Parts: C-alpha cells; structure tokens; sequence
C-alpha cells in the first residue's frame, strides 16, 4: 500500500535526529568557549583560546565579536576595513535569541560562500561583553542532511517553519520560499505528505521537525521521486 509513507516518516525522524546530534557537539564548543571568555577575554587569552586544533578543524572561522567593536578571529583573513562585528547577522542573531542559536545561511565575506554560524551571547552575569561565533559552510550541512542512504529516489533538505529553504543540494533553491520552487500545490509544513511537480518530475515531500533546537523550528524536508520510489521489494 502506502507504507512508503511510513518509510518517509522514519527517514525524516532519523535525519532530523542525526542533524540535531551533529549540531549539539558543535554548540558544545561555542558555549565552552563563550563561558571561558566570560571568565577571561584579554587579547592574550582570547588569542590562545581562538586558535586550538579542536576549533580549527571544526569551523571555518572561530571568532569573538566584542561589544566595543573589537574583532578577533582564527584564522585571520581579508575583511573590509570598516568591518564591525555588531552589524553582522550572527551578532544580532545571538543577541535577539538570548542563547546559542543558528543563523540562516549567508554569504561569508572572506571566502565568498554560503555559511551557517553558531553564535552564543558572551556574558558575565547578565553583562554581555561580546558574541562568540563559529562558521559552518552550508555545503557541510547539506552533506549531513543527506548522510542517510536513499535508493537514488530522493534527497533531504532543511526548511524553516515559514517555508524558506535553508540548506539544499540544489544551490538555486537556497533561501527561496517553498512557494517559489513549487508554485502549484505548494507542500505544507509539517504532517503530512504532499504531492508536487518539479522540473516535470512527480515528487512526494515530507517534513520532520528538528527537535532540540532552542529558538528555532526547523524541518527536515524529504523530497522523493514518486515513480522511482514505488519500485518496492517483494
Ligand atoms: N577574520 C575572519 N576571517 N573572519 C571570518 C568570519 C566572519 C563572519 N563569517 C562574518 O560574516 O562576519
Ligand atoms: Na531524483
């Protein structure tokens, strides 16, 4: 029957769970770094803390955007001379969220590529002195969304609650609304399964929410080829 619906539900929960566990470990570093900088954030200690093998191999750039405009980042790169950390989208994201949150994908100014930033408000007893941040390329996340093994029948993407596709294997549909990519019979966020057409291919979409992301309701979208998926086992 439509036990394929049961398959898309389990794969959606497993993917959403694997993305949560993947982001939890990286959030652990930024919080551990923000709490250490809360105890000491002198340029001597901030330098030694920002350059360590665990942070360097995990994020493209690990940095502390201070409250007075001071910026320290590892590794260093070419940023505009008027670079103010407080005008950055990751600075206001951690401030408005009041906790460790994820930024929607934006253009990284140094390497010119889509990245998602983990950011925490660095405070010492409700007195914020800066915002700690770490950059994850959108390409890394896309690889983690599709780490599960499909039968070549579909893929998996990340979409927000409002319908804006965050990370996606197709670079075109990134940051575009769910209505833009699917103009007619736009899939609905949440349960259940929706039918749509993309590039002349009948597609079935399912959405499983990413549990555990404080401050965000992000859904793992699973878009599978309808005809290719109905090739079932015995
Ligand atoms: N010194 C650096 N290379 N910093 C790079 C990280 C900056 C951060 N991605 C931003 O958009 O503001
Ligand atoms: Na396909």
């Amino acid at each position: 029957r439509e036990d394929l619906e049961d398959y898309l539900h389990e794969m959606g929960e497993i993917t959403a769970s694997n993305v949560q566990n993947w982001l939890s470990g990286r959030i652990l570093l930024i919080e551990n770094l923000a709490q250490t900088l809360a105890r000491d954030h002198s340029p001597e200690t901030t330098q030694a803390l920002l350059e360590q093998p665990l942070l360097g191999s995990t994020f493209l750039f690990t940095y502390l955007g201070q409250t007075d405009g001071t910026y320290t980042a590892r590794p260093t790169s070419d940023l505009p001379a008027d670079y103010d950390p407080r005008r950055r989208p990751w600075y206001n994201a951690a401030t408005s969220a009041g906790q460790t949150t994820l930024t929607e994908p934006y253009m990284e100014p140094a390497i010119h590529e889509l990245v998602l930033t983990i950011a925490s408000p660095a405070r010492q007893g409700g007195q914020p002195f800066g915002v700690v941040g770490g950059d994850l390329s959108l390409q890394t996340v896309v690889k983690i969304i599709n780490s599960l093994d499909f039968g070549g029948m579909g893929y998996a993407f990340l979409v927000s609650g409002d319908g804006k596709i965050l990370v996606h294997p197709d670079k075109d549909q990134v940051m575009k609304s769910l209505s833009d990519v699917y103009p007619r019979n736009t899939p609905k966020i949440g349960s259940g399964f929706s039918e749509a057409e993309l590039h002349g291919n009948t597609r079935i979409l399912s959405f499983s929410p990413v549990k555990g992301l404080s401050g965000l309701d992000w859904y793992i979208g699973i878009s599978v080829d309808k005809d290719k998926a109905y090739a079932m086992l015995t």
